[PDB]
């Protein structure tokens, strides 16, 4: 069988990016992933007009609001909460979502890469995640049988 | 009456600490908090040991797992959820707190500093406030009386 | 000690609002209400207009938003969840109010107008409820003990 | 892939039973709706007990106990929180659904038939559906995508 | 302040009955316990009839139904959840409402008797505590100023 | 289509693990279950070192915490909460299991050895449970199509 996913991830950084096509390109190889109905929140901004790139909806409350349930609701109607975590650059946004997350009963898989695996990631980020693994293993990692294990690298 | 809060404020910068202890004052004038029997983080870190005072806990998955622990039960057992915010310093320790205190039926609360305030705020931590109010406004603020309101400024 | 409450009543008729007052009258004079604290909807509108006494906000979504919020925050936040019902005159909105509150453990209270006491009530509103009584015997209520009960009337 | 729904509806109005009739056809001819697996109230009550044609049991604590159970079950164990809404007739019954619905994570769609639709809604109604649709758009909605979306009548 | 709690502890052996006389004296005496609005099992039965003295109950849904209810609405209304706890005498009642009042957010805390303090419990039951103390503490426990703590002894 | 489950059962008693036994022959004859993707508590002990072959991990924090997460986790992630249970010798950390199962939305299915149908189980397990059927119904029982239904035995 296969799982769907709210894809948790960043845009802001380099690095995040970086991040966020090595994810994507793991979940595409992954037989357990359903990615086409998964939720990812680029393909989902509120009827295509991220601020960003036309910023007048940074002030509109409409926006904000349709927006954040749109994501609220994506993590509640998929399978796992996957968030590719980037030990130096941290998400206040992502964090949000990964304890909605753990209200909805959700998986909460953390994904690292292989670079930055090791360094001490928040406290809360480390009890909330039900498991945190490489960026290499995401491709083969099986969705159907999620189980638990804590990060072997540090806090802060 | 009187509420209790979770204190939730990051400590890991100069600014944080700033607006750490600004708010620490403005609840102790507070005439509607009760901050004797508040939670406070810091000093409910397990076995009274700070990880920055005594680095050898790194890696100690019992202190983590304790240290998480007694903060998830700061915030279910107490009124309030209070998370001293700083726009361009955001804690993604705090926006799991967010979300967690959101999951238990908790009026969620942001200060930002007085010389902060206004800037824009991640759309996922102006979500799932309830109200968010400059550092100065703490003082006075009726906890008995608890209203939801937008932040006047943007999110990004 | 005294309990605050989430003053759960439709003003949508004629019975209604009688009931409505009746209520208002009977909590002013219960010894365990905290009615001060209390969160009584017409009186946390957003912007403290009514959409009757302003039909130009029937389709604004911002106003929608803020004043839905403002309830849910409402029951929350607060004790008792009281539901003021009209057996043959029954409120959407208020059953809505039933299954949030009953999702926050919060203790759901029907009170019916004595008249209109015995008459058959929804299934699902008699389900959700934790007690009802007449509207002369919310006077008294010891909202100190709240103990489970099931209505003497039917259901439909 | 194919979703399971709770089939929210009244039976008790004309409006009512129309509704109902075109809502059924609409998820046969739907090819992401599994409606065998799905749950309707009236194909589940009591034991084929139900009152409005054998009224014994309206009285009856165990009948009442055990639709109202198997209903709640029937929403929290199917994956979307279907309600046909019909603006000039609400049900209370049906609102209390829809906020269990929430606790529960569902997502809740409203269908309201196109001659209604437009005609103000009650506000928490408004507040907890995750979208609103006109019902000629039932048949097509693609229940793998479920999305986050704005009722563009009114409320009260 | 003082906190009011459920007394959960069973009283189907000389030993538990033992305990819980034993524990209810050290509520009596703890000044920051509210024993006079906190919630009881056995003085709370419906009808006010134990099934022990009246087995003509013991196959009645009703009965039952509200008791359970009951007990429930214990839990969720008060503050603390109390666990008088055997190790080698353990209640599958408890278990549950040890799961229940965690899905409440609230503090559950579990006493074992000095005697038996030291003894292994059930894996599930030293994970859900937040806190676990001996009878003779019991009287002095503060409860406005509830931590999180693992037991001594081991698990099984 | 399948539903995944949790394999709630315990393994001190020689009858408990009779039941084991006997309940997992009929969940591989059952078409509606994938058994496969399931959880069962034996198979997923925190890796491989299960105390009572290699004792030193009772004391373990670690070992412990991970377990008990690793079960927590086989509860959510799976769809139904299955309990095999004994009258004769109720299992407190079952019972926790269940209370656990009701918050996160999970059908909770109990199986009792037919030779025990009957006798009365702890008022708790009665009222949590989602139907409680014999043995011997297992294989049959369509878990695409989850019902209400009370124990038709006793209670104490």
């Amino acid at each position: 069988p296969k799982k769907t996913i709210y894809f948790g991830a960043g845009w802001f950084t380099d690095r995040q990016n970086k991040a966020y096509k090595e994810a994507m390109e793991a979940l595409k190889e992954n037989p357990t992933i359903d990615l086409e109905n998964s939720y990812v929140p680029l393909d989902n901004q509120y009827k295509g007009i991220r601020v960003d790139e036309h910023p007048e909806y940074l002030h509109d409350k409409v926006w904000a609001t349709a927006t954040y349930n749109n994501d609220l609701n994506g993590i509640k109607t998929n399978d796992i909460m996957l968030g590719v975590y980037i030990p130096d650059e941290e998400d206040v946004g992502l964090g949000m979502e990964l304890g909605y997350a753990l209200s909805q009963g959700k998986y909460v898989l953390l994904v690292i890469p292989d670079e930055d695996y090791g360094k001490p990631i928040n406290l809360m980020s480390w009890g909330v995640s039900d498991n945190v693994i490489k960026m290499s293993q995401l491709k083969d990692f099986n969705f159907n049988k999620p189980r638990f294990d804590f990060y072997e690298g540090a806090v802060y």
